[PDB]
Order: structure tokens, then C-alpha cells, then sequence
């Protein structure tokens, strides 16, 4: 893959530059304007210490907030929104939802699941990326 994977690779430092898959990195290089969600829990996913409050549950694209009222709060911050309830996010969730982005898996603690599978636009293959990224999917 020659997309965000590699050019992170060589580079990591674009605009949200922390994790793998940084939110303002990934949002410069595809042009999502302002950020995009799956873009910013791509970096809080894609870094080990911010994977805490979302982290992927192991295999496949899939991930949970830990505290999703908070890491909604993380995405309505980034958009004039510190007040980001889960629902302001969900909203959000659902403009990707239709993109196919994002499926809120209910049942599970606030577990969406990239719907949209981002080995095409990142590259970076599931368990590889997650692999990378330490993760811990018991929240808290």
C-alpha cells in the first residue's frame, strides 16, 4: 500500500501527528476538511496511550469507547462542541453509518465497527494496525 500507511510511515508528523493514524493526518491527507470522526478515532485508536478511552477489540476493524460521551466530547471539542454528548457523536456515527463507515454495534459497550473496512483508504491491514497499537480492549 503506498496510502496513509506508508506515508505515515516515512512521515508521521502532518497535522494531528501522535498515533499511526493521527485525526488530523489522516484528514489533511484525504482532504475531510476539519477532521472526520473515523479519522480521529483513528488516531486515539491508532495511539497506544489515547487508545485507552477507544480501544479496538483485536481483530478486524472494530473498536470501543471507553468513556464515548467523553470521546464524543473529543470530536464535538474538535468542532466547536466541548459539550459532545454520545448522541452528538452518534449523529455523526450516522453521516458515516450511511457512508458505511461506521456501524453502531449496540449490545456492546458504545462498539462501533468500520463497516467501510480502511485497508482500502489506509492500508494498514486490521491486525497489523491494531497489533501496533498495544491494544487493550478491556475498557478500564
Amino acid at each position: 500500500k503506498g496510502t496513509f500507511k506508508d506515508y505515515v510511515r516515512d512521515r508521521a508528523d502532518l497535522n494531528k501527528d501522535k498515533p499511526v493514524i493521527p485525526a488530523a493526518a489522516l484528514a489533511g491527507y484525504t482532504g475531510s476538511g476539519p477532521i472526520q470522526l473515523w479519522q480521529f478515532l483513528l488516531e486515539l485508536l491508532t495511539d497506544k496511550s489515547c487508545q485507552s478511552f477507544i480501544s479496538w477489540t483485536g481483530d478486524g476493524w472494530e473498536f470501543k469507547l471507553s468513556d464515548p460521551d467523553e470521546v464524543a466530547r473529543r470530536w464535538g471539542k474538535r468542532k466547536n462542541k466541548p459539550k459532545m454528548n454520545y448522541e452528538k457523536l452518534s449523529r455523526g456515527l450516522r453521516y458515516y453509518y450511511d457512508k458505511n463507515i461506521i456501524h453502531k454495534t449496540a449490545g456492546k459497550r458504545y462498539v462501533y465497527r468500520f463497516v467501510s473496512d480502511l485497508q482500502s483508504l489506509l492500508g494498514y491491514t486490521p491486525e497489523e494496525l491494531h497489533a501496533m497499537l498495544d491494544v487493550k480492549p478491556d475498557a478500564d
